[PDB]
């Protein structure tokens, strides 16, 4: 039903099976392990709940600014334990991203905030809401309120969008259901998650912190800047034993292919990864070769790579390749494309673009944005989104709430909802009975 509530049962099914691991390469650039058991992390999630019910009602929001890490981790758990809406954010960096931060705060209206002392005096500043030290609470000491409904807030004019259990769980279902979908949406025995994306974006959240949870299998987890400073890292970490699934965006499969140095990855065995998303970013076809062509002589196999098509506001998943074969790719004319149709041309030439199967759930319809009317296959139109994994809105905004979430078909297709349609923003089209994504529909 919740996050709290699964926790519990990975909790009493394998309380001393590891959960999360997280790993620093600030003191030791082979990296420093920290890891905890199903029982462990509870424990700190359920300290966490009492302090936090000190300063915050049920259904208050609790803004999380933290570091990278376990204390992120058990912050956030901890709110949701104690039926807060957690609002996570990112530490305070400076610059815009300060400014981004003060906006969201008194956009969400915190009773708690969730930091870690070491970034006490950073995030005072950018909150008179009692500010708890979480590392500085007695996490491990021997020791519900959850709510049903709303989990938490994701920003990415600041608008929260308000993530239900029931939207994580029906995208879990569509995701497990796609990406495991050649072992009958049962994932291995040996699974495990792996990701360095931050945990204040959609796919850094839902991959590092609540898939193990809902999955049932542990993480090993680090920061985006120990990837950056060394990718063959993310090689690394995912030929740890059992069969990785990760995520990242298309520039961090460009730059671990240009980056990533051989001799780290002298020895490596990435024939057992699962599966890595390439989403959040327009996936490049060139970006994939490149990729797969250097790093299969690794045994990585080129079905593992899924394109995946998403956004905050459908929580984080939309369409993925087909499971059990390498991405799919088709050609179009560039003109045409310009000119808004979908015109296939030779393999190679022309653009490149990934082709999707049209996801059974959340169902996708290609819309004209001035008329509300599909698109024909091979126009180009707005992509529009209906499904359980939908969000109900944005945080207190009723009109922006109506603009991108109250699509509404003129003269729906049999077996077309007429509404509510998210209007994603995004420009595709459908072609051969496959979709596809160009762009954005301002352009």
């Amino acid at each position: 039903l919740s996050i709290p509530s699964m926790l519990r049962q990975c909790v009493n099914l394998h309380p001393d099976g590891t959960a999360f691991t997280y790993i620093d390469y600030e003191r030791d650039s082979e990296g420093i392990s920290e890891s905890l058991t199903w029982s462990q992390v509870y424990r700190r999630t359920l300290n966490v709940a009492a302090e936090v019910r000190r300063h915050a009602a049920i259904g208050d929001r609790a803004v999380i600014l933290a570091p990278q890490g376990l204390d992120y981790i058990v912050a956030f758990l901890g709110a949701l334990q104690a039926g807060l809406i957690a609002v996570p954010l990112s530490a305070p960096l400076g610059g815009a991203s300060d400014e981004r931060v003060d906006a969201v705060v008194r956009d969400a209206k915190p009773n708690v905030v969730l930091t870690t002392s070491a970034i006490m005096g950073d995030v005072v500043p950018r909150v008179s809401p009692p500010t708890v030290a979480v590392d500085q609470l007695d996490l491990d000491s021997p020791i519900d309120d959850s709510l049903q409904t709303t989990a938490y807030l994701q920003y990415t004019t600041p608008a929260g969008v308000m993530i239900t259990y029931k939207n994580i769980l029906a995208n879990f279902q569509q995701m497990i259901s796609a990406y495991f979908a050649d072992t009958g949406a049962v994932p291995p025995l040996d699974l495990f998650i792996m990701s360095w994306l931050p945990f204040y974006h959609d796919m850094g959240l839902v991959l590092g912190v609540c898939a193990p949870i809902i999955v049932g299998c542990g993480a090993v987890l680090t920061s985006p800047v120990a990837f950056l400073q060394r990718p063959a890292r993310w090689l690394q970490l995912m030929a740890r034993e059992g069969q990785a699934f990760s995520a990242a965006p298309n520039f961090a499969f460009e730059l671990t292919a240009a980056k990533a140095i051989d001799d780290d990855l002298a020895g490596l065995d990435l024939g057992r990864i699962k599966t890595i998303l390439c989403g959040s970013e327009r996936v490049h076809p060139a970006t994939l070769k490149r990729f797969v062509d250097r790093f299969s002589r690794f045994n990585l196999r080129e079905f593992a790579i899924r394109p995946a098509y998403g956004l905050a506001e459908a929580t984080v998943y939309v369409a993925t390749s087909q499971a059990g074969q390498p991405p799919e790719i088709r050609y179009f004319e560039p003109h045409e494309l310009s000119a808004g149709q979908a015109k296939p041309c030779a393999t190679g030439a022309g653009t490149a673009l990934v082709s999707y199967p049209l996801p059974q759930s959340p169902i996708v319809r290609i819309v004209d944005p001035n008329t509300n009317t599909e698109c024909p296959p091979g126009t180009i139109g707005e992509i529009w989104v209906h499904g359980d994994n939908v969000a109900g809105g944005y945080w207190e905004k009723p009109d922006e709430t109506e603009r991108t979430f109250g699509g509404a078909l003129v003269a729906p297709s049999a077996g077309t909802p007429v509404g509510p349609w998210l209007r994603t923003g995004d420009s595709g089209f459908v072609s051969e009975d496959k979709f596809f994504i160009i762009g954005r529909i301002k352009d």
